[PDB]
């Protein structure tokens, strides 16, 4: 069965063509609608379709039609469908990306097994690539967890997807506080913030960094107050000074507690450059945490560009130094570090 | 600092009245808006006030209004107010509870050990006669998970709480398929069902039970597909008469045989707990057990005896004081739930 419609190129004019697809098959249903998998008939590669339903124009699209990078689901076409009378749905031709985090760390948890150093390595080095790359936008994600890691289980690709929350943050311009999926929502969203900025981004890949380490969850909390005495109990609780700087409009009730070392939270042998990076990407100041392309040159990646590193399997690491402009914006001298003398294009 | 609004009582003659309160504290920030904790003035009673933003009738207040009972969340008074610019919100006033079930078996999995059996018994027949008792009245919860499950852990009471995704199903009306949390959604709602039952919440319950006994949820579903696979790793694949059963309209998921329950939970689970499971868990909605049958199940078979006694040495709480609406889908069913020895 071959299905045709007029469609929207992701990338590239903005001019209608013809696309035809089959073996559409549903993949899953959502809050916003149903996903499908299906074959582009021209080039016969699997895609994912999403199908969203619609006063406001879809912000999901206008962020997605602007994003194109190795660590990011691309969108290949949009084009609209309808549904009951006055029901119109926006569909979202995407790549096909099999696997998740959520999956690859859920089969290591139920073997007893942490998943190997190398494989948190490659899977947080391209997240904190995603989040450099759309940060230079202006672009906040508000959704990072393991189920929104999308991976190619042979490559070791990691893909970001699901801008269903994603948002330009302007400074002025208030945002919702009860915003990313709990157990990874930075405490100056707990606190009621509404002048956050992206970093919020940056704590959340922090605690995907800390549950890849502890092999679940590193703040498992209850409705209330509880996500943030999970919080409390690890990082202690926070200074005055660090509640301002959360938030400025603090309305003032948890538990006075003292941190508990990192090194004491994590299995004995977790590696030291490990525990540096969570300590620098789980910090209360929004301000003092890491940037994505500062986190991207920690010495925790030292491995990553060893020339003689190579996957388990044998098979050739994914792209790794094919840095973008938008990713090397906020610091291009960086680039020394992040990409070493064998990665190097060559002036030829 | 006492605080006095002008509020209905929840049930009785819609007579507003005026109401007192001091010890504001503020114990929670969701999607509907703020959960606050309370003390009334002249009673000295802690209640929570949960304030929503509305627009249309409110759905939950409307629930709320019509029910009474021992298993839950009482809602005492409801009230309006102004957060939102031009916006209302709607302020229930109702019962507080301290803990939660989601809170007690986080705390039993941290010691590496899971919920004593009794109260594992308390907990799942209250829930049960909380289902029995809003089924009766047509009302499915459509949101029950270990967080809803509010816990008094000196009287070890057990009350639902959180109405916001409760409604009144009616044959022939669809409903959302999308509804539960993810790790507890019946699987007829994964195969994007609109006429379905009160049963959902049956299905949930066995979820919960299931977690209790195995320290961690049973089905830890991914998004998509992923959630009926964790099923079927344990059910099995649902034959054509099952998927039928659970939606008569309209996947790839392999062909596996299911997994014998004894071996799913720990080997010495006791085995009426695994029978109750096993009848709770069932792919054709008709077949789980009803509340009401649940409630009398032999599992609970301890709790119907005059000598049983809490582990503090406390009387166990309220578990026999039915009435004609809780019983109202098998009546006869009394001769068991109410023991001779709880009779006049
Ligand atoms: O309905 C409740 C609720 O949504 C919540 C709730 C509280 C905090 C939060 O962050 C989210 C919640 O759903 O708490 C309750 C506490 C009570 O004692 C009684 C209740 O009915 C609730
Ligand atoms: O954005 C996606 C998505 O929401 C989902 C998704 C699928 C099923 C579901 O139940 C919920 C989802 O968010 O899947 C994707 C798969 C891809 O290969 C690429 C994607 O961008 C998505």
């Amino acid at each position: 069965k071959v299905t045709t419609v007029v469609a929207t190129p992701g990338q590239g004019p903005d001019r209608p063509q013809e696309v035809s697809y089959t073996d559409t098959k549903v993949i899953g249903n959502g809050s916003f609608g149903v996903v499908y998998q299906a074959k582009l008939c021209d080039s016969g590669e699997l895609v994912a379709i999403k199908k969203v339903l619609q006063r406001f124009k879809n912000r999901e699209l206008q962020i997605m039609r602007k994003l194109d990078h190795c660590n990011i689901v691309r969108l290949r076409y949009f084009f609209y469908s309808s549904g009951k009378k006055d029901e119109v749905y926006l569909n979202l031709v995407l790549d096909y990306v099999p696997e998740t985090v959520y999956r690859v760390a859920r089969h290591y948890s139920r073997a007893k097994q942490t998943l190997p150093v190398i494989y948190v390595k490659l899977y947080m080095y391209q997240l904190f690539r995603s989040l450099a790359y759309i940060h230079s936008f202006g672009i906040c994600h508000r959704d990072i967890k393991p189920q929104n890691l999308l991976l190619d289980p042979d490559t070791a690709v990691l893909k970001l997807c699901d801008f269903g929350s994603a948002k330009q943050l302007v400074r002025g311009e208030p945002n919702v506080s009860y915003i990313c999926s709990r157990y990874y929502r930075a405490p100056e969203l707990i606190f009621g913030a509404t002048d956050y900025t992206s970093s919020i981004d940056v704590w959340s890949a922090g605690c995907v960094l800390a549950e890849l380490l502890l092999g679940q969850p590193i703040f498992p909390g209850d409705s209330g107050v509880d996500q943030l005495v999970e919080i409390i109990k690890v990082l202690g609780t926070p200074t005055r000074e660090q509640i301002r700087e959360m938030n400025p409009n603090y309305t003032e009730k948890f538990p006075q507690i003292k941190a508990h070392p990192w090194t004491k939270v994590f299995r004995p042998r977790t590696p030291p450059e490990a525990i540096a990076l969570c300590s620098r990407l789980l910090e209360y100041t929004p301000t003092a945490r890491l940037t994505p392309l500062e986190a991207c040159a920690h010495s925790f990646f030292d491995e990553l560009r060893d020339p003689n590193v190579k996957l388990p399997n044998g098979r050739d690491t994914p792209a790794l130094f094919n840095f973008t402009t938008q990713e090397l914006s906020s610091n291009p001298p960086l680039a020394t570090i992040l990409i070493p003398p064998h990665a190097r294009i060559q002036a030829a």
